[PDB]
């Protein structure tokens, strides 16, 4: 074992360059590194508020990316185009880091490693795929079982379960993975007190954040996906008013250009797993907001080569 190693059991920027090289080259991080970072981040994440509140001062900027779902080479591509994470190049990854892609283990531990390395500048928000269920069917678990063991999987699970549900910036812009609410009158003070450390329930607010979609016509519909709902432009506009917000960024659904703006400006979708599943031809992008004009700028990019492992391989 000549693989990458923690200095003084604790992640560092050159461990990370190192993990990235190692992972580019399809090798495995050693179990006990895997294990250390997972326990460390359980720790970090777990004293985090369910609702993350961050402040971009006038001259800072932060990048917000959505699904990446195991397309690790395209993750590295993100970093090459936009820079490494660092205290001056902060990231939010709005969930779905795992599943479907065949380099989810690569994704997630790169992800947790930067979390460990830049805790107040590198943000992870829970997807609906950071959950046991999606995990048993779309590939994560098979993947972990194949490269480590069940044990290492349950540890992952326990970790995910501490992932914040949503993050607001300058009490102007709020980001979650899925969307807004099945019921009205939900406030930021509500999201804060969601006791998040569980598999999501069937319904209630924590379901929604993880699961709902926008629709174009005013109102709410049952979600074509079996859980939560589609909320209309009224729903969004109602919630922005109660809470005093400018608009929301969310992910969850693929997009032929890698973003959409729905709801009249009010509800933005970024999605950062290009040519999602080696199939859909799509563009991805990510978003730069900066401290003095929190308006989205959208940066497109498209999928690079990755090695010949098939989507879904581990399910
Ligand atoms: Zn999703
Ligand atoms: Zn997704």
């Amino acid at each position: 074992y000549s693989g990458p190693k923690l200095e003084d059991g604790k992640v560092t920027i050159s461990f990370m360059k190192e993990l990235m090289q190692w992972y580019k080259d399809q090798k495995k991080l050693h179990r006990k590194c895997a294990y250390q970072i997972l326990v460390q981040v359980k720790e970090v994440l777990s004293k985090l508020s369910t609702l993350v509140e961050t402040t971009l001062k006038e001259t800072e900027k932060i990048t917000v990316c959505g699904d990446t779902h195991g397309q690790f080479y395209d993750l590295l591509n993100i970093f090459e185009l936009n820079g490494l994470p660092s205290e001056t190049n902060p990231y939010i990854f709005n969930g779905d880091f795992v599943d479907r892609g065949s380099f989810s283990v690569e994704v997630i531990l790169t992800l947790f490693g930067f979390k460990l390395l830049y805790p107040d500048h590198f943000h992870l928000l829970r997807g609906n795929h950071e959950t046991d269920n999606m995990n048993q069917i779309y590939g994560f678990e098979g993947e972990v079982k194949a490269k480590y063991t069940a044990q290492m999987y349950e540890l992952f699970s326990e970790v995910f379960e501490w992932l914040p549900l949503a993050q607001c910036i300058n009490g102007k812009v709020l980001i979650m993975h899925g969307g807004l609410f099945s019921e009205d009158g939900v406030t930021l003070d509500d999201i804060r007190k969601i006791e998040r450390n569980r598999q999501p329930p069937d319904s209630g607010p924590m379901c929604d954040l993880l699961w709902s979609d926008p629709q174009p016509q005013n109102g709410r519909s049952i979600s074509k996906r079996g859980v939560s709902c589609q909320f209309g432009p009224d729903v969004t506009k109602a919630f922005l008013e109660e809470n005093n917000l400018d608009y929301i960024i969310r992910s969850h659904e693929v997009k032929a250009e890698g973003y959409e703006v729905a709801h009249g400006g009010r509800c933005v979708t970024v999605f950062s797993a290009p040519n999602y599943c080696d199939q859909m031809g799509n563009k991805a992008s990510y978003i730069h907001l900066q401290g003095s004009d929190l308006r989205p700028q959208f940066h497109q990019f498209t999928a690079v080569p990755h090695p010949n492992v098939k989507p879904m391989a581990y399910a």
